């Protein structure tokens, strides 16, 4: 038993609700929530941004120190820095950005790092300002994430879609 409320059960370990991920993080203060990350940490936009703006620009400060260490990450990539106030864990998680050029075969990819979590609060990788399909992206989440995913979609719209199009 874990404290997620209110969302719709898709398969044996994948779950979604409508729900902006920074009000989501705030109320469950998850052990892990996922940023949809790009290769510089650099938090933008999109969930980046909005996760950002809630640690009061802590992540962005704590994000430039790791990256000056290690270096960007890959495409497909991620690493775990903190969650600061909104979960325990950040798992930053770089999914392939479309208007970019990236390859969006590197989405399963992206994903297959949400498996060295047992449980995840996220949201979709690649959608939104990112290119990608979002229905598709869901799809690859189901097939690709094993352990328990906990998806929030924050466009009611779009969430509406997801759920009726969903096989
Ligand atoms: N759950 C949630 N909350 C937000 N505050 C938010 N903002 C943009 N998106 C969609 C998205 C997914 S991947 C990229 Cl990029 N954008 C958001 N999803």
């Amino acid at each position: 038993v874990n404290s997620f409320s209110g969302y719709l059960k898709l398969t044996d370990n994948v779950y979604i609700k409508n729900a902006d991920i920074v009000e989501e993080a705030k109320k469950v203060k998850p052990t892990v929530v996922v940023n949809a990350a790009n290769v510089y940490l650099k938090h933008g936009g999109g969930v980046a941004g909005a996760l950002n703006k809630a640690t009061n620009n802590a992540m962005q400060v704590e994000s430039d120190d790791y990256i000056a260490t290690n270096g960007p990450l890959k495409v497909g990539g991620s690493c775990v820095l903190s969650g600061h106030n909104l979960a325990k864990h950040c798992l930053h998680v770089v999914g392939p950005n479309v208007n970019k050029g990236e390859d969006i075969q590197l989405l399963k990819s992206a994903y297959e790092n949400f498996n060295q979590h047992e449980v995840l609060l996220a949201p979709l990788l690649s959608a939104g300002i990112f290119g990608a399909d979002p229905i598709h992206s869901l799809r690859v989440c189901v097939d690709t994430v094993r352990t328990n995913v906990y998806l929030a979609v924050f466009d009611k719209n779009l969430y509406d879609k997801l759920v009726s199009s969903f096989l």
